């Protein structure tokens, strides 16, 4: 509303427009995805994979329901059964993220080589930000339209896994749509991603997205619960970058022993094909 400059309001409008056009919140176009079948190293890969045990539910348009419960680790390959499905979901999410960036004027004006570097740097993080908006913290469930992913009761022991503590702590802030898309912009325009050339312009763009966020919070959120909301959000973005670097290493480890990354995932994670 008011309290923001015209450039700031236009900035938020452009991000909201881009989010509206490229985030399929009902996941209606996520289709033809794979499903789990009807050294050590392997030790590290086994703990890498048992962190996020999730059950899966699919509600058919006709009213039927399929439910999938994963196996326990039995020292064998059953730990890989969800990877093809998660790869297809990640790939679907990444395409929406790429379309989000491409619709935004500030991003489209950078050199293409820096566009690519920025997308490689932040695709994971924008994916997690979008998933948080469909996260139900009461049921521990990501509600993706006809699909649901539910954490398997194994509990603050779950809040020990950094991605999961991230989703609960971010949901707790009860952000608006505008604050989520500003979080996405700040993360997308990070001057320090590997291989970025235009450090100073990306940093100025980022600073302007951060300032718009701080001003949006100050003019629209006077309640004592939202004191320091801006700084809490920025601490969450720092944590999410840390989560990004751990899960990049985790993906490359799993990929080393059990290949699964899609071609789009390989491009974003720097896998060359040889
Ligand atoms: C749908 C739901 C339940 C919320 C999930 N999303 C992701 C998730 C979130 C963000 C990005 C990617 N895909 S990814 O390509 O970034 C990636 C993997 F697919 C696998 C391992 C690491 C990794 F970074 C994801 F799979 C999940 C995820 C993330 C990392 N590892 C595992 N095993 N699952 S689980």
């Amino acid at each position: 509303v008011q309290g923001l400059t015209e450039e700031q309001r236009m900035m938020i409008r452009e991000l909201m427009d881009a989010q509206m056009k490229t985030f399929d919140t009902t996941f209606s176009h996520f289709k033809n995805f794979r499903l789990p079948g009807v050294a050590a190293k392997w030790s590290q890969v086994r703990k890498d994979l048992c962190s996020l045990k999730v059950s899966l539910q699919l509600r058919g348009e006709d009213g039927s329901v399929w439910n999938y419960k994963p196996p326990a680790d039995s020292g064998g390959k059953e730990i890989f059964s969800l990877l093809p499905h998660m790869a297809d979901m990640s790939t679907y999410m990444f395409k929406g993220i790429i379309s989000f960036a491409k619709v935004i004027s500030y991003f489209r004006d950078l050199p293409i080589e820096d566009q690519i570097s920025l997308l490689k740097g932040a695709a994971f993080e924008l994916c997690q930000l979008r998933f948080n908006t469909v996260f139900n913290a009461e049921t521990g469930t990501w509600e993706c339209g006809r699909l649901s992913y539910c954490l398997e009761d194994t509990f603050q022991q779950l809040l020990l896994e950094p991605m999961l503590k991230f989703h609960y702590m971010l949901k707790k802030l009860q952000l608006h749509e505008e604050e989520y898309v500003l979080m996405q912009a700040i993360s997308l325009f990070s001057p320090d991603r590997p291989g970025v050339l235009q450090h100073r312009v990306v940093d100025q763009l980022q600073e302007q997205f951060a300032i718009t966020l701080k001003s949006y919070i100050e003019c629209n959120r006077p309640q004592p619960a939202h004191r320091f909301l801006f700084l809490k959000i920025m601490a969450m973005l720092t944590e999410l970058r840390s989560i990004n670097a751990q899960h990049t290493q985790r993906l490359l480890r799993i990929q080393d022993i059990h290949p699964f990354a899609t071609p789009l995932m390989q491009e974003l994670f720097g896998i060359t094909g040889s």
